[PDB]
């Protein structure tokens, strides 16, 4: 009904050429999921392989969440984890600007504008985290259990904070939808660079792409 | 296995709708456009996804050209001596012409749109020719050809059972339609060398990913 703190706990304690650098921020927080998702409620508990099928699952939209949500700060850019900013001036020169802003407007914006707090960003990324889908998951209904319960505890959560908005959770859930558009476009993109000779050969970002 | 099974031509054709929207200055940016939803087309063709990510990647290095020259030609089915791009705007031959591109522009409208607009290729028939000419296991590199050459047996399989059921009365369709690729492979090794022409006399088209393509491996 409410294991909300220790998800909060699990967010405040991971986290601190244009392309490039968003790439090594990405290598930096890749490893960082390890220690995210291993203080997230239940999830140590499930089989080793299936803790790896579900990260190597939702990785990216786990780290596109979680930049897109620290960069509502700032305007028309985004804050990476090796404290860098980078402007979406810089991301159309560079080649990336539509999914740039594919961010900047359907994620980074409908955050901000709705004020999203970290224990429900947190939550969105123990959703997106149990995915029963995920092909090759041992017990992929102890996985749908756990989902479960994330909604339950943080439709609970939204009572106990913003009642005078009997809606709230429905419009935070609004957002998966987005975030799982722009992470596979995230994975064409990357695909792309190895496509045309600008890999970053000196990330782990690329090892993720192999098939399962 | 049935030859079907192996290779559905339904999801190749879910494939090809999944992506499906100075001359020269155009058609190059029509070309990067289309150059990165290659990324998208080959991950819904069956198997392609499962083979080692360096394979995928050779694989559409060698074809990329002759992949969109495929496809902008059954689009311009459509019009008369000229194309279509994906950008939305039509190409005539006269302007190709002018800008001194006109023999292979007239290359891709009669050995490929003609034939193509006369024997009513249909998408699925244009995306099987796409796969096969994806799995091309003679390209230099791939770590385990044998499986790639297995792939493109499959879509063969596939296509001519397509055109038995589909068109049950024209026995040589299939033949006909694998006419297409001897020349398709030529016409997309002179654009190559078209592209390089380009830098070659200083008129390199300004920030495309398509010059990067040029790169050796
Ligand atoms: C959005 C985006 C991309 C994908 C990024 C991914 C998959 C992760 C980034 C994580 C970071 C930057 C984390 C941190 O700093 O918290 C690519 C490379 C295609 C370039 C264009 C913009
Ligand atoms: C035929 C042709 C050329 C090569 C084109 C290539 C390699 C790809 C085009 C893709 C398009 C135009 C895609 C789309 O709109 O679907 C060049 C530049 C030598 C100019 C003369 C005519």
């Amino acid at each position: 009904d409410m294991p909300v703190e220790r998800i909060l706990e699990a967010e405040l304690a991971v986290e601190p050429d244009p392309v490039t650098n968003i790439c090594q921020a990405a290598d930096k927080q890749l490893f960082t999921l390890v220690e995210w998702a291993k203080r997230i409620p239940h999830f140590s508990e499930l089989p080793l392989d299936d803790q790896v099928i579900l990260l190597r699952a939702g990785w990216n939209e786990l780290l596109i969440a979680s930049f897109s949500h620290r960069s509502i700060a700032v305007k028309d850019g985004i804050l990476l984890a090796t404290g860098l900013h980078v402007h979406r001036n810089s991301a159309h020169s560079a080649g990336v600007g539509a999914i740039f802003d594919r961010v900047l407007t359907e994620l980074v914006s409908k955050m901000r504008d709705m004020q999203m707090d970290k224990t429900e960003l947190g939550c969105l990324r123990a959703i997106v985290l149990f995915n029963p889908d995920s092909k090759g998951l041992s017990n992929p209904a102890e996985v749908e259990a756990l989902r479960e319960k994330v909604y339950a505890s943080l439709e609970a959560y939204c009572k106990h904070k913003y009642p005078e908005q009997p809606g709230r959770f429905a419009k935070l859930l609004l957002r998966l939808p987005a975030l799982r558009s722009i992470g596979l476009k995230c994975l064409e993109h990357l695909f792309f660079f190895k496509l045309i000779g600008d890999t970053p050969i000196d990330t782990f970002l690329m090892e993720m792409l192999e098939a399962p």
